[PDB]
This record gives C-alpha cells, sequence and structure tokens, in this order.
C-alpha cells in the first residue's frame, strides 16, 4: 500500500514515490476524504510538506537527489486522495503555506493569468512550453487536518500553485491547459505574471 509505506515514521519521500505520466492514477479522479481523518491520513498530509520542504532546501534536494517543487498532490504518490500541499515562497519566509483536504474552487475570476515561463511537473519529465492558462483569482474551500473548514482568496502565483494541484486531483495535467495552436498566444483577458 502506497500510503502505508509511505506513512512509515522512518519514510522520506523522494522522487522513487512520485509517479509519472503513463500511470492511470494521474488521470483519475481523486476520491474525496471522510472526517474525521485517520492517522494516516493526516501523516501523508505532514509528509508531503516534509518532501516539499526538503526539496527546497539546497543541500536536502542534492542529497535526495529532489527536483524542487512549490506543491505536490496525494495522486503523484500513488494515492487516490483528494489531499494536497502548498508551499510557496516569498520573494514570513513563506507566501503561502498548507496541507489542503478536498479543497475545492467555490469562485473564480473571469479574468486569466498564466506564468511568463510556464509550467513544469514533477510526474511529467520532459519540459512542455507554452502558456498554462488559469484562472487570474480563486477562491478556496478546504479543511485542515482538524477537520475545520477555511475559505480562502488567492491571487498571482499561489493562486496558479493551487490550481495546479486541485486539477492532479481531478486527473487533470497543466499542458490540457496549453493552448494547442500558438502555445504562447495572448488571448484577451490573459495576464501574464512576471
Ligand atoms: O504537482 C506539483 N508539481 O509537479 C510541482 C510543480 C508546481 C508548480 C510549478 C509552477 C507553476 C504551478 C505549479
Ligand atoms: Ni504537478
Amino acid at each position: 500500500s502506497a500510503i502505508e509505506r509511505i506513512s512509515k515514521a522512518a519514510h522520506l519521500i523522494d522522487m522513487c514515490d512520485i509517479i509519472r505520466e503513463g500511470n492511470p492514477s494521474l488521470r483519475t479522479v481523486a476520491e474525496e476524504v471522510t472526517f474525521p481523518l485517520s492517522d494516516q491520513e493526516i501523516i501523508l498530509g505532514e509528509k508531503m510538506m516534509q518532501f516539499l520542504k526538503h526539496s527546497q532546501d539546497p543541500v536536502m534536494a542534492e542529497k535526495m537527489g529532489l527536483r524542487g517543487g512549490v506543491g505536490l498532490a496525494a495522486p503523484q504518490l500513488d494515492i487516490s486522495k483528494r489531499i494536497i500541499a502548498v508551499l510557496v515562497p516569498n520573494i514570513e519566509a513563506y507566501d503561502l503555506e498548507a496541507i489542503m483536504y478536498n479543497p475545492k474552487i467555490v469562485s473564480h475570476s473571469v479574468q486569466d493569468a498564466a506564468l511568463g515561463e510556464g509550467e513544469g511537473c514533477l510526474s511529467v519529465d520532459r519540459n512542455v512550453p507554452g502558456y498554462v492558462v488559469r484562472h487570474a483569482r480563486v477562491t478556496v474551500d478546504y479543511f485542515d487536518k482538524d477537520g475545520e473548514k477555511h475559505r480562502i482568496k488567492l491571487k498571482g502565483y499561489n493562486s496558479i500553485v493551487v490550481q495546479h494541484e486541485i486539477d492532479h486531483i481531478n486527473g487533470i495535467m497543466f499542458y490540457d491547459r496549453i493552448n494547442e495552436k500558438d502555445p504562447f498566444a495572448v488571448k484577451d483577458g490573459l495576464l501574464i505574471l512576471e
């Protein structure tokens, strides 16, 4: 069991725990978690966040052969649960740090946005150029490990990152939102971030 081994106290998540394109799990819609959460579901959230921090540490990422990341979704660990972790650094130490259970976008702006540099994915071993078109702004509802409900409004990079992870729990990949015809086309109402 993926969640079983990953939740072991001694286990440290690394690239070998992350599945890549081709694995059906990434195109499957993750199942919602029920409350109260099991101890394993809470630990998994914590393990995920620990992974993000490790991936962001120079020495850690190096020793563990980790690809840097600011977000991670359970499906990427072959665990089909609606659980995601986000850790966006400020340029406190973080612009956004959260472990979200059953996250859901309850409202979004008409205006769209996309990173000028485009996007990458820990489960995708290749570069796919293009603007990943997303909602500029979103209001997201989610539950924390204690089952408490949170409603937040995101913009800029945080908005992009959370949408990328929520897409994972819905079986969607970043390149699914890039314009096939013109990967770098700038449509009306599209806000390029940079
Ligand atoms: O699932 C997360 N992951 O593969 C790491 C990439 C996170 C990310 C990077 C740039 C723009 C949006 C999201
Ligand atoms: Ni990804």
